[PDB]
């Protein structure tokens, strides 16, 4: 358990980081004038992936959902903890699950620096993210405005597509989400309020209506699917988008004024305008400019 | 899972807390001058608790062995996430689980302010603890000199004794261990190295000496046990105090000077001096003023 540290845990830390692995707790400077901004999230083998995902796969999306929570509140991700529990000690498994969360962690700048690693009769893993921010200006899920525009970033319903046809290409949206990092910086002190599309686009924008006293009315046809789902029964590419989940894109609300400002800067990834905050507090559907009465 | 978390973990936070529970990530305003201490610990049910514990003091133990690795760096505790991964939904084990996770934050000063609830086969149980120190300030595994005094604080063995006892008085000790925090502090500036024993005496006390690359000599009749374990052949009685583990005691190194000055202070814990580094970078036992052959 400590050789396992050793052999895949603990790779020489950042300048940024003040003590990583080794001692009881880790320690971090905090920069100046920003917030600590801090999360965790749970994967339960079975549960949040299919028993059969690749250790690789399974190491990247530990980290990237929890990035993903970063990245809603506006933050600049910095650092995580692992804590993993195992049923078996494998190598080959250890060195795929250890390269898929530094790989993860390379590709935004992040750096392990602690965790715990257990024994366990089920594979548990929960990753706690850190990140910081400017004080005072994380985009919260209060704050969405009559008349404010509701967004989201990439395309959702993938995932679900996925998990429905594994060996599909679209599995790869499952495996592999993307933490939209970048764009969740670039929204600060412009999104008036943001969540992240962990659970399906419905009950994560509900819980912006909810936290904000008001509604919203989204254009069935504007929602941002795959070719392939745009192929698929209107009402199966409905249900994908907006109750799918595991997209991990970016759902927020935004000014047209600061919408126009958003669309002027070099993004990483594509936004879609879907609709429209509204005061009566319900979430309702439009679709060919009519009312549209959808179950979800 | 929604309805658990306002149930049970949503209760109103210290000023301390710039936002807690209810969006993507918790938010915290940085004390001046302080480093962030951060570390995290996983509960498996049947491993790190007997099944049939309790669900208050499964709630209380979470929260302690956490706060054990703050004070283990000489730092003050300040918040908590909870990640729990829940077989089944239980509102008399939630109200009584909840209940021991308050208790311990309560008696230490700490906020719960995040977390992720899930579902899953086996309980399982990772919170993650954060504290502040003075920047610079923390008390490492690495520092011990030779020449430095061994101390540990409270009793070792108890909570062992306990596990294998079961009913008895000192199931108290493994159910219920006692974070040392204000001792924690109290030895900023005054300790050269330092650990909690949540492993075992030996094992622990061997991480400092690894990391400062010194050894120790022990003297076994000065190690301090219950009166229930001064009645155990001695053999035994070492072993539990050596070996036993979960004592969430502070075992640190000190040197004569500092130590004087630690005796003035007021503690709220017994502090026992119980051998001292030397160079021969080795753990050896000493019995009755001599050598002590003694495998743990
Ligand atoms: N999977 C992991 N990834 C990264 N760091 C880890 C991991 N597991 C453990 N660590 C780090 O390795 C060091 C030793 O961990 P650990 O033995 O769990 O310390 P501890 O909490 O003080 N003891 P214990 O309470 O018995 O678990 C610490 O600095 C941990 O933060
Ligand atoms: N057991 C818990 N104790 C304390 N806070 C919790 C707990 N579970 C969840 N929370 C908090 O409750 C809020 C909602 O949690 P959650 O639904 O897990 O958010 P999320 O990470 O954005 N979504 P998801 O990725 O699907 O899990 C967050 O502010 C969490 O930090
Ligand atoms: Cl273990
Ligand atoms: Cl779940
Ligand atoms: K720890
Ligand atoms: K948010
Ligand atoms: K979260
Ligand atoms: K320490
Ligand atoms: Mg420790
Ligand atoms: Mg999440
Ligand atoms: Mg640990
Ligand atoms: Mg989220
Ligand atoms: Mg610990
Ligand atoms: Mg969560």
């Amino acid at each position: 358990e400590f050789s396992i540290i050793d052999q895949y845990f603990n790779r020489q830390s950042h300048p940024d980081v003040a003590l990583g692995i080794g001692d009881d707790s880790a320690l971090i400077t905090p920069p100046p004038n920003q917030q600590l901004v801090i999360c965790a999230d749970t994967l339960v083998a079975g549960r949040h992936f299919p028993l059969e995902t690749s250790p690789h796969a399974i190491g990247w999306k530990s980290v990237a959902v929890n990035l993903s929570d970063i990245a809603a509140m506006g933050a600049k991700p910095h650092s995580i903890l692992l804590a993993i529990s195992l049923p078996q000690v494998d190598h080959e498994w250890l060195e795929g699950f250890s390269q898929g969360i530094y790989d993860c962690c390379n590709q935004f700048g992040v750096a392990l620096i602690g965790g715990d690693t257990t024994q366990g009769p089920h594979l548990t893993i929960t990753v706690t993210a850190m990140g910081w921010i400017e004080t005072g200006k994380a985009v919260l899920r209060s704050g969405a405005k009559v008349g404010d525009y509701v967004c989201v970033s990439g395309q959702i319903g993938d995932a679900a597509y996925g998990l429905q046809h594994l060996g599909h290409s679209l599995q790869q949206r499952l495996d592999y989400p993307t933490p939209r990092c970048k764009l969740g910086e670039e929204l600060k002190g412009l999104a008036s309020s943001m969540i992240d599309v962990s659970d399906g686009l419905a009950q994560d924008l509900g819980h912006i209506l909810k936290a904000s006293k008001v509604g919203a009315r989204l254009i069935l046809e504007k929602l941002p699917v795959d070719p392939v789902l745009q192929q698929i029964e209107e009402q199966q590419r409905w249900q994908y988008a907006l109750a799918g989940g595991d997209d991990y894109e970016l759902c927020f609300t935004i000014t047209p004024q600061n919408y126009e400002k958003l669309l002027q800067k070099q993004l990483d990834v594509k936004i879609t305008m879907i609709g429209q905050i509204v005061e009566q507090t319900k979430l309702t559907f439009e679709h060919l400019g009519s009312d549209y009465p959808l179950q979800i």
